[PDB]
């Protein structure tokens, strides 16, 4: 009795922070995404939008009607450099180690992973609706691959200020990575461009974790007043290349103070690629 | 020539000074092909003997096995090499091809270097199983000869590369086959099949070789002869290299090098477009050259 006896039925799964891995997993799997509530402690997530709020605050604001997803769109990712938080407690969540080795990693293999972006996304009142999108169109012949191919990319797309319908939380279609065909998603390339149903919302601290085979894309932000901020964290196998180059702006200072696996993370350390002649990167950077 | 005797495969051989078109028109068709005097004889000594320290302290592993062993492989070029750094990898050739396999419109360089390895097989060295380069990035045989190019390789003879001392045993057209699978018992069907031809080369020669192409090592049956190679190994600009250049060769050697060899090893980003644009691998919307002080 979810939908009223007789409706059309729009699946999108939500687990709590603290349930198994494998559970939630599944319904990754079944769906393509599903939300993890409280996936980041208050504390943290609002002490997080203090930290970065100085960042946010010095970038201006494109008003362009280009359709770009930098329109009315602030965009952020130098979120350890700015960010203790972040890169002393949000990154160290097991449950997201956890998901990530059961994406990715093959056993006897080591961390199969790695970031890909940290990027903080506040999409601006009165900006238009993102275009449509599977996430790996980033690395663009995955979609040539359909949904037999392997995993290239997920997200952890997590919600700093509150995500509601009308400040244009994100869109997503569950189950489109089990479509037949990946294309892009306009009216020259995609079938059923216009029939596509979406659906939108979480509170500070919230995330949803989802594939990049996953059609999607932020909504309109309606409002005069809502500044709707997001935190992702992009994740992807080892052996694609970063977007952003962390090793090379991420000082050694703050690398020092990581985890073995954070290290890993950022490319400051190797996994069984990113090596350095026949040795771990690690050694050459003062890691022993 | 030989007597109705049989015919192995065509290896086509373009000199250095040949069009790129025409030695692309090759590559497409075969998937590989040799382009004679890639280097300089001249160069190619220096280089040989600018890396032989580093070389000769590199001790041969024996081991008892089908491992790949008794083959030296040394990957600091950049940092041992003045001719590898200011000559050869400013090839103009070499990126003219690259170009062609791997560059976008309107979005600058789509590629960038994976690994610099000298690769000196020694005396007795075992062969090396048949493979495809791209293997290494493993989804991709799955999408088979219609799939985008993901690796060359210009597999350089440093000393001379003849059948007995092992020069590569290569597969010419393996990039069209229609089912791209690991060469093993279980899942190729012409397994113990497969007719390779060798790269006999001269120093200076290259062979520049698709991802999508079957080879391997051959078995070095000299007693005497050390076969050296440079193995300049490109990738494109979306997947990870092997070595960690930009964190391994110093700064002082990073300004010194031309904007493009700068982009090759990380410096520097490129520019891709999707409505939208990025700079890949880059710094909070902005090349990573400014953080670094490159201009
Ligand atoms: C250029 C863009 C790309 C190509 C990549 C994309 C990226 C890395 C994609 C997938 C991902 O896993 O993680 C995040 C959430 C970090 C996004 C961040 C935003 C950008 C950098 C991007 C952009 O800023 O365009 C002006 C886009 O908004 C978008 C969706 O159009 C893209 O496909
Ligand atoms: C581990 C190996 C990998 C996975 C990669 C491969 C690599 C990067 C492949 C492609 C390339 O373009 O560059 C070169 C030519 C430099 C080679 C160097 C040698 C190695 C590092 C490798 C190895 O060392 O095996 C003992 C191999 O020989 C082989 C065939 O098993 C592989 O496919
Ligand atoms: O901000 C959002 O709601 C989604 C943005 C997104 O998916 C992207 O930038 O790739
Ligand atoms: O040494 C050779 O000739 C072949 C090397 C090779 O194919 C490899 O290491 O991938
Ligand atoms: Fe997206
Ligand atoms: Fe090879």
């Amino acid at each position: 009795g979810l939908v009223p006896r007789g409706s059309h039925m729009p699946r999108l799964q939500r687990f709590p922070a603290t349930a198994s891995a494998d559970e939630i997993f599944a319904a990754f799997q079944e769906d393509g995404c599903v939300v993890i509530e409280g996936f980041i402690s208050p504390e943290q997530v609002a002490r997080f939008s203090q930290e970065v709020d100085p960042a946010m605050e010095k970038i201006p604001v494109e008003v362009t009607n280009n359709g770009n997803s930098n329109d009315r769109t602030k965009r952020f990712s130098k979120c350890v450099i700015a960010s203790p938080t972040f890169r002393n407690e949000i990154i160290e969540s097991d449950l997201m180690h956890e998901l990530c080795d059961r994406v990715f990693s093959k056993p006897g293999e080591g961390m199969g992973y790695h970031f890909n972006d940290n990027m903080v996304i506040e999409v601006q009142p009165g900006a238009p609706a993102q275009r449509l999108h599977r996430d790996q169109e980033l690395y663009p012949w995955w979609n040539s691959m359909g949904p037999a191919g392997p995993e290239c990319l997920i997200n952890f797309f997590c919600a700093v200020t509150p995500f509601t319908e009308e400040n244009g939380a994100t869109r997503l279609v569950p189950g489109s990575h089990l479509w037949p065909e990946f294309t892009q998603i306009n009216e020259r390339d995609c079938p059923q461009f216009g029939k596509i149903e979406t659906v939108p919302i979480m509170q500070p601290g919230d995330c949803y974790l989802m594939s990049g085979k996953v059609i999607h894309g932020a909504g309109h932000n309606a409002t005069t007043t809502d500044r709707r901020r997001a935190l992702a964290l992009s994740i992807i196998r080892r052996e694609l290349r970063p977007m952003q180059a962390f090793s090379l702006s991420v000082p050694m200072k703050l690398a020092r103070e990581m985890s073995e696996r954070s290290q890993t993370m950022f490319g400051f350390r190797s996994s069984v690629f990113w090596g350095n002649d026949g040795k771990d990167i690690a050694h050459h950077l003062g890691l022993i």
